């Protein structure tokens, strides 16, 4: 499944925010507008089992170009929470549910 960083009208948002995934399904983090976004899985709302460092970005490491990518794909069954550094403060967050 494809998720949008950043919407088209310069939202700082994931798109979409929520959705489910069956186990194992590839996500594409797709950077889309407003840059610079990243990704990365909160420790404290991921499936119990589940690190995150393994299905994270590095907080360094930024997407400052349209269409560069981050793909994972998730296991563990569960909500997973995953927010973008720059601006989570800025409610660029979002849930995965994988099924
Ligand atoms: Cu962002």
């Amino acid at each position: 499944v494809d998720v949008l960083l950043g919407a088209d009208d310069g939202s700082l948002a994931f798109v979409p925010s929520e959705f489910s995934v069956p186990a194992g399904e590839k996500i594409v983090f797709k950077n889309n507008a407003g840059f610079p976004h990243n990704v990365l899985f909160d420790e404290d709302a991921v499936p119990s089992g589940v690190d995150v460092s393994k299905i994270s970005m590095s907080e360094e490491d930024l997407l400052n170009a349209k269409g560069e990518t981050f793909e994972v794909a998730l296991s563990d069954k569960g909500e997973y929470t995953f927010y973008c550094s720059p601006h989570q403060g800025a409610g660029m967050v979002g849930k995965v549910i994988v099924n």
